[PDB]
């Protein structure tokens, strides 16, 4: 291993000690194997079912569920075989519970997909190498691949390994690195050696990276890096080192079952100290193992009170009806648990090319040289029409239309335009559009000429796809192209050498046309074009050119700017040497500048209302592009990330002023910059975890590989549509339109799901408290069983689930987007809240209990101790005489449960409107401003009723259907709840704070 790219071609064969010729000998590769392991990515983790299930069971809330069940399942070995046949369903219900859960959460995974797993389709199966065994090329394991390796590549293949190129048979070599940045363009790559030992990956023009496909030629390379050191093996490295927290909901119910934990045990320490006095009792040791299976079977209740069984179901459903609901929205939700901290979100850094504008360019205005005489400098500048690719506009001059071939200045500068660009234009049938057929800037020069044509030949006739590239093609007959000097950082533009084709046109010899950066090109022109005559450059000209190209870079325009130059006399042929990048700026140098060219990519029409939405939502947006500063700013201030006259710069900063930052200072610029321009890779992946030292909710968007660690770290990693697969599986959601708008769309809704959800959980838990409360006033007293598991379980199953499913549907508050993302640490329920619910399941409590109690007395159909002490209802049979004048088994009535558990399903029905809001009354706010609240209640009372009435379900309940006026108590009972709630409901929202 090493890197390659700094060192020369017989450097890297030095160092493996391995000839080029015959490549490396079969010992050699032992030693090599050995050293450097296979050239492989890592295994997968190692699951199993028995691993899976079993972390299914690891949770505490299940845990004591389980317990509960077996408890019950002993106590119903119990039973009489004649006291009860359906002893064994109680027990059984648990568990089914208990596998249907552990069912789902399996399915989910198998299906669930590794990010680190799509690295993998891009690992080729074979590849071609030279050893010593053989003169003939050998087809192997890619797998069997190793460093200093010599290796074969040629068109169509997909690189197994990180390359050296030693060698290019092929004319010219170009490679596909899109699955890197998400760029089909292919690049050329050279032999000669990179300086830099720091040099980023896009700059190892010398370089072959394992995963990429070769698009043209037939090259020779020695094997730098294998597997885990790859390129792609080094971002593998990044993910799995990457851990993700858990949704903060998430998190807050693991500390719910925790603390539920101690509660629970809390609760029957008291209930053994309630009933301490028992040791002051007879020794006869009778009903001592009948108060066992009592205290037993009150346990299990207990559980299953406590804990919210329907929630998870409840939950998934809302989420998941929310997530296709958001895929109507352009905006794809993989895992459901993201959609919370996708409202949560306080900082989203967003790409600008492909999501912020449109990706479709265009040229807006150009300018020439018009008169230089002496200090005095007139320029030409001119505005174009038409921001499609298509070829239908309009030249004008100070707004006045203009046939193009009236200055020769334009026509050398759009002979340019055609000639120095690769990409050209198609048209298509099925759509009716005219497509870029390469690069998007490229592509709108070629559109440009056409809208300009100087020599204004006729196409009006021409077919829409013979219209295409008409004035191109006349161009392309002009000069007949040599070659062409593509574009590299460095010098920050490109060339192409012509011959002028034809005799009639023969003259001049052969000329160079560059473009490229401004700047750069324009400090090489010596000269400058007016019209055919050429000038020497000087101060006052050179100012008023770059005075333009600011104005039009930095000013509202935004426009991207290149510099169009023509070498006169080009060096000749011979003398240049055309494999080595270096050389090319001293190629293109002695220039004559012609003329500037500015282009515009056009920011989307929903984005700058969407930007303003983050203001009001106090969501900061970050901007990431490729521009120079300068204009990056510019474009920010376009959008309304910035102010046009606010200051920016400490909120601003380029991948170079960045890196010069010191670390404290680094984390300081995340949480004041807006701007981040020319970044390099690794810089995404610091971001995030700077604003994630703030605490911060942060959104990434990324398109390709390198973008992956980045959005595996950041707390929610978002992927083009068009990204690469594995874009997409290390991100939490997809944009199908690629828009911006879509992302800021989606935190709307997870903010207004997880209002619902909120107020569902509290009613669930609400309920859940009210039972705990119950079960335990009846195990304090002594009293019956006023509720049996099995009714609980309908009860928090479906009874509480529909309401709970039916305010998920809750209509959304019409500020959400006027208040601060929410922060992710407060609680669901605090201070006056949590004291609400206190009281409210404390009235439950008593409310179940008592309905049950006013059943055994003052009621006319049951024989009731009146006031007398019923409690100690253990002892009957044996102590009948004393205060028994009756039959002891009548407590055994399902009469009194199904009292106690319907006055709990109609308070829970209740609650369930108490709970369409926190704090607004109900005259306030309706219960009618929700129609499937009030549908799913109908529902939840009419299922309550089945179940009393239908013969096999209340012998299985243990339920009997009651008297119309049993019904009223129900009714008296727990009707007064809204009462209750209002009032808690009349504190806050006046006399509390709010
Ligand atoms: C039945 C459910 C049981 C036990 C149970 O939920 O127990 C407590 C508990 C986990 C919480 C408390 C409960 O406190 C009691 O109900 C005290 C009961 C005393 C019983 C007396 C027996 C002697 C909640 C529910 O209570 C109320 C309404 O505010 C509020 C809120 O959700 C939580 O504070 C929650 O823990 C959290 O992390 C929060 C932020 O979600
Ligand atoms: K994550
Ligand atoms: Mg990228």
């Amino acid at each position: 291993m090493e890197a390659a790219h700094s060192k020369s071609t017989e450097e890297c064969l030095a160092y493996f000690g391995v000839s080029e010729t015959t490549g490396l000998t079969p010992d050699q590769v032992k030693r090599h194997l050995e050293k450097y392991g296979h050239n492989e990515l890592p295994a997968e983790e190692g699951k199993s079912l028995w691993e899976l299930v079993i972390e299914q069971f690891e949770d505490l809330l299940v845990r004591i569920l389980l317990l509960a069940a077996c408890i019950s399942f002993v106590l119903a070995w119990f039973e009489e075989g004649e006291e009860t046949i359906t002893a064994f369903v109680e027990p059984f219900v648990i568990l089914l519970i208990l596998i249907a859960n552990a069912i789902v959460g399996v399915w989910q995974e198998r299906n669930a997909e590794n990010a680190i797993e799509a690295l993998k389709e891009y690992e080729p199966e074979m590849g071609k190498v030279y050893r010593a065994d053989r003169k003939s090329v050998q087809r192997i394991k890619a797998r069997d691949i190793v460093p200093g390796d010599i290796v074969e590549v040629a068109v169509g293949d997909k690189v197994p390994a990180d390359i050296r190129i030693l060698s290019i048979k092929s004319t010219t070599l170009r490679v596909d690195q899109s699955i890197l940045t998400g760029e089909s363009v292919s690049v050329i790559k050279h032999t000669e050696p990179v300086p830099d030992p720091r040099a980023v990956n896009q700059d190892k023009k010398n370089m072959l990276f394992s995963g990429t496909n070769i698009a043209a030629g037939k090259a020779l390379g020695i094997v730098a890096t294998t597997g885990v050191s790859t390129e792609i093996g080094k971002i593998r490295d990044q993910m799995a080192a990457t851990e993700q927290d858990k949704t903060p909901l998430q998190q807050k119910l693991d500390e719910f079952g925790e603390q539920l934990s101690k509660v629970i045990s809390l609760i029957c320490v008291a209930v053994w100290l309630i009933n301490i006095g028992h040791f002051n009792d007879p020794v006869h040791g009778g009903s001592w193992i009948r108060g066992a299976i009592y205290y037993f079977k009150i346990a299990v209740a207990l559980a299953v009170a406590a804990i919210p069984e329907g929630l998870p179901a409840v939950i998934t459903t809302c989420l998941a009806l929310g997530t296709r609901r958001m895929a109507k929205k352009n905006a794809i939700v993989r895992s459901l648990p993201s959609v919370e901290t996708l409202g949560c979100t306080s900082v989203i850094c967003s790409d600008k090319t492909g999501t912020l504008t449109t990706n479709q360019m265009s040229v807006c205005k150009m300018f020439i040289i018009d008169k230089v005489d002496g200090d005095f400098c007139s320029l030409n500048e001119f505005s174009i029409t038409g921001s499609t690719y298509a070829p239908e506009g309009e030249v004008l001059k100070n707004d006045k239309p203009i046939r193009s071939g009236q200055f020769d200045g334009l026509v050398e500068l759009a002979t340019i335009c055609a000639l120095c660009n690769d990409s050209s234009l198609d048209f298509n049938e099925t759509k009716g559009v005219y497509e870029k057929v390469g690069e998007a800037t490229e592509t709108a020069l070629t559109t440009l000429v056409e809208k300009m044509n100087v020599f204004n030949t006729e196409v009006r006739n021409l077919s829409k796809v013979e219209r295409a590239n008409a004035c191109n093609s006349v161009i392309r007959q002009l000069m007949k192209k040599e070659f062409t000097l593509e574009f590299s950082r460095d010098r920050k533009s490109m060339s192409v050498y012509c011959s002028p084709a034809k005799s009639s046109r023969a003259a001049v010899g052969n000329k160079m046309f560059v473009k490229g950066a401004p700047e750069g090109v324009i400090d090489r022109c010596n000269y400058v074009r007016v019209g055919t005559t050429r000038v020497p450059m000087t101060g006052p000209v050179k100012e008023k050119i770059l005075s333009v190209i600011k104005e039009w870079g930095t000013g509202r325009d935004t426009l991207r700017c290149l510099a169009l130059a023509t070498r006169d006399t080009p060096p000749k042929r011979e003398e240049m040497v055309l494999d080595d990048s270096s050389r090319f700026m001293e190629y293109e140098t002695d220039l004559t500048f012609v003329g500037v060219v500015g282009m515009l990519d056009p920011p989307r029409k929903e984005v700058m209302g969407s930007i303003q939405l983050c203001r009001d939502a106090g969501i900061r947006v970050i901007m990431i592009t490729g521009d120079n500063k300068g204009t990056a700013i510019a474009i920010c201030r376009r959008i309304g990330i910035f102010g046009e006259n606010e200051e920016v710069a400490d909120r601003a900063y380029t991948g170079r002023e960045f890196d010069d930052l010191p670390l404290a200072e680094q984390r300081e610029a995340c949480r004041r910059a807006c701007c981040f321009a020319r970044v390099e890779p690794s810089h995404k992946s610091k971001i995030v975890e700077y604003l994630q030292s703030y605490d911060e909710i942060t959104a990434m968007t990324g398109d390709g590989v390198n973008d992956a660690p980045a959005l595996k770290k950041a707390e929610i990693g978002i992927a083009m549509g068009s990204g690469t697969a594995v874009a997409k599986t290390a991100s939490e959601m997809v944009l199908a339109d690629d828009n911006f708008s879509t992302i800021v769309a989606a935190v709307e809704e997870g903010r207004a799901i997880y209002n619902n959800m909120k107020q569902f959980i509290r009613y669930l838990i609400s309920s859940n408290v009210g039972e705990v409360v119950c079960i335990f006033l009846t195990a304090a007293l002594g009293l019956p069983e006023a509720l049996i598991p099995v009714q609980l379980l309908w009860v928090n199953l479906v009874t509480d689930g529909l309401p709970a499913t039916a305010l998920g549907f809750n209509p959304p508050d019409l500020d959400i987007m006027d208040r601060p993302p929410r922060s992710p640490k407060e609680p669901l329920i605090s201070g006056w809240l949590f004291f609400r619910y206190m009281a409210i399941g404390g009235y439950v409590g008593a409310a179940t209990v008592g309905a049950a109690a006013w059943w055994f007395m003052y009621a006319e159909d049951g024989p009731g101790v009146t006031y007398h002490q019923l409690t100690h209802f253990m002892q009957c049979t044996e102590d009948h005489p004393h205060f028994e004048g009756l039959d002891c088994e009548i407590f055994e009535a399902p009469e009194p449960m199904t009292m106690a558990l319907s006055v709990l399903v109609t308070i829970e029905m209740c609650n369930a409107l108490n709970s369409l809001s926190e704090n607004q009354s109900l005259m306030r706010m309706p219960p009618w401003v929700n129609i499937w609240l009030l549908g799913s209640i109908c529902l939840s009372m009419s299922l309550h009723f089945l179940i009393l009435y239908v013969d096999p379900l209340p012998m299985i309940f243990k339920l009997k259907a009651l008297d119309l006026t049993q019904w009223l108590m129900v009714l008296k009972i727990s009707l007064p709840v809204i009462g209750l709630d209002e009032i808690l409901k009349f504190i806050a929202r006046n006399y509390l704070e709010g």
